């Protein structure tokens, strides 16, 4: 499982370089792109020249050109490399990835920083294992890496570049800081006194105490002359660890069912109609109480041939509360088929019996109340309140986290109110991007309500946890950056 053929820092010049001099046909490799940021460019070499393929992504999906709408790059590299073709009918081969040695995307690589800062966050938030690689200053051009062990302590070494490679002054010498790390986490070193300098797992310097969000927020959003770009960058990269089996989606008999062909659930949280098969997983979020912890259901938006499965899982997973963060129609697409009947009306969705009690309207969302029932049965029926919200925009992410919290802290306060009430189900378009965003934010804000301001949050591990669960939950930097400021938001209204 690797990552490595997708280079951070590269422009379309540097790439087609690469391609043409360390690469040979069949080659690839993918990088931002540059002319229109936000969007990803997929550069592959065919018969001696270099083709740049462009992925965009406005919140909901990668979208290839030419090709199909993917959740992740991984999931799209992996999908092609076991037919893309050109919009002139040629055939492309992504054969050989082409490595990316910039090791900025790293979880243990730290830039330029500083031997004290080093040592107080090795001190403050280290254990045994903890390592990091920071850019050395007084031997310009070297690095250096510093592992605590332990009573406790902690050893510094030295990197040193020679000729494009690097060792630890003797041994192997590698052709990237990458595969210097990788060698000495299986092979660690041993001081002649015995002391085993084991690589366990990097420093975490993401996460931080619920009150200082502003602070943490200013740092990230600082200029170079971002911290954002880093953190999330290097959340990307981890996506690779996360290509957990599709089977049932993939059934030919399921087709059908799936509003986006390669936007599959995972087999192993998907859940399953007790025939079977619907887009959707749970997502049940796990930490490191006397309350009932709230779960969710990420899912698709409905399909015409889905609707009676939809309801079949509300009804089954005893769900009460429904979130829709997206309109039947958008820029004349269809991305949600109308699941609940006309205000006052009674509908019949197969063997489910819903009835639209009541239509209560806000500016930025609508909600419905819903009693869902089995046909032919008495004692089954229940409320399920729908919300339709409304007003997010076409692309990107709202300017301000205002509705969309007033939003989510109502939709907090009536699963509260239910006792029993099953997970939370929260759908969109593809189900990954603003699904995604919403689940995240309503996680994060759900610790800070049980353990108040003074709390520690971590929001990449939070969405990597998240996105084990169904695949490419939060889509892009702009949501990531939303997030972050909806927490920061939240807090300044207590
Ligand atoms: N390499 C970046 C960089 C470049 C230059 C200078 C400094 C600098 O620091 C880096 C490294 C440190 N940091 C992190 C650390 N971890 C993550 C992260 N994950 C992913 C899933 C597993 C996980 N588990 C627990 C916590 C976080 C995470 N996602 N994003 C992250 N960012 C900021 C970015």
């Amino acid at each position: 499982t690797s990552r490595r053929w997708f280079h951070p820092n590269i422009t379309g010049v540097e790439a087609e370089n690469l391609l043409l001099t360390r690469g040979v046909d069949g080659s690839f490799l993918a990088r931002p792109s540059k002319s229109n940021p936000g969007d990803f460019t997929l550069s592959v070499r065919r018969n001696g020249a270099v083709t740049h393929i462009k992925i965009q992504n406005t919140g909901d999906y990668y979208d290839l050109y030419g090709g199909e709408k993917f959740a992740t790059l991984a999931e799209l590299v992996q999908y092609y490399m076991e037919q893309l073709k050109e919009k002139n009918g040629d055939v492309i081969e992504l054969k050989y990835p082409l490595n990316c040695a910039d090791p900025t995307s790293e979880r243990w690589f730290h830039g330029h920083l500083s031997g004290k800062e080093a040592e107080k966050l090795l001190t403050e938030k280290g254990k045994h294992g903890s390592f990091l690689v920071r850019e050395s200053q007084s031997h310009p051009g070297d690095f250096v890496l510093s592992v605590r062990t332990g009573k406790s302590k902690v050893t510094h070494v030295m990197i040193r570049c020679q000729e494009l490679k690097y060792d630890v002054g003797g041994g192997e010498r590698f052709d990237s800081l990458t595969d210097l790390v990788e060698h000495y986490k299986k092979n660690p070193m041993v001081e002649t006194l015995g002391t085993v300098l084991q690589l366990k797992q990097p420093l975490n310097t993401t996460r931080i105490n619920a009150a200082e969000i502003e602070s943490r927020v200013r740092e990230l959003s600082k200029l170079a002359e971002q911290g954002f770009w880093e953190e999330f960058e290097t959340l990307q990269q981890q996506e690779c660890k996360l290509l957990y089996s599709r089977k049932e989606g993939q059934r030919q008999e399921n087709k059908n069912k799936n509003r986006y062909k390669n936007i599959l659930p995972f087999d192993h949280t998907r859940v399953v109609l007790h025939s079977d098969y619907i887009n959707a997983n749970i997502i049940m979020p796990e930490f490191e109480n006397s309350k009932p912890k709230k779960s969710y259901i990420a899912t698709q938006g409905c399909l015409q041939n889905t609707v009676n499965d939809f309801w079949r899982m509300v009804f089954q997973e005893n769900s009460r509360v429904i979130v829709m963060t997206t309109k039947e129609v958008e820029r004349g697409k269809s991305k949600c088929v109308k699941y609940w009947p006309d205000e006052y009306a009674l509908k019949e969705y197969g063997v489910m019996r819903v009835r639209n009690v009541k239509e209560s309207a806000a500016h930025d969302y609508t909600l419905r109340e819903l009693k869902l029932s089995k046909v032919g049965q008495g004692n089954t029926e229940r409320t399920v309140w729908q919300y339709h919200f409304r007003t997010w925009p076409d692309h990107g992410v709202p300017s301000d986290p205002g509705g969309v919290l007033d939003f989510l802290e109502e939709v907090h306060h009536k699963q509260e109110s239910i006792m029993d009430a099953g997970p939370v189900v929260v759908h969109c378009s593809a189900g990954i991007g603003r699904t995604g965003t919403f689940i995240v934010i309503d996680i994060l804000i759900d610790i800070i309500r049980e353990k108040g301001v003074d709390c520690d949050i971590d929001v990449p591990k939070t969405i990597q946890m998240v996105r084990s669960q169904r695949s490419g939950m939060v889509q892009t930097e702009a949501q990531y950056r939303f997030i972050y400021m909806a927490v920061q938001h939240y807090i300044e209204t207590l």
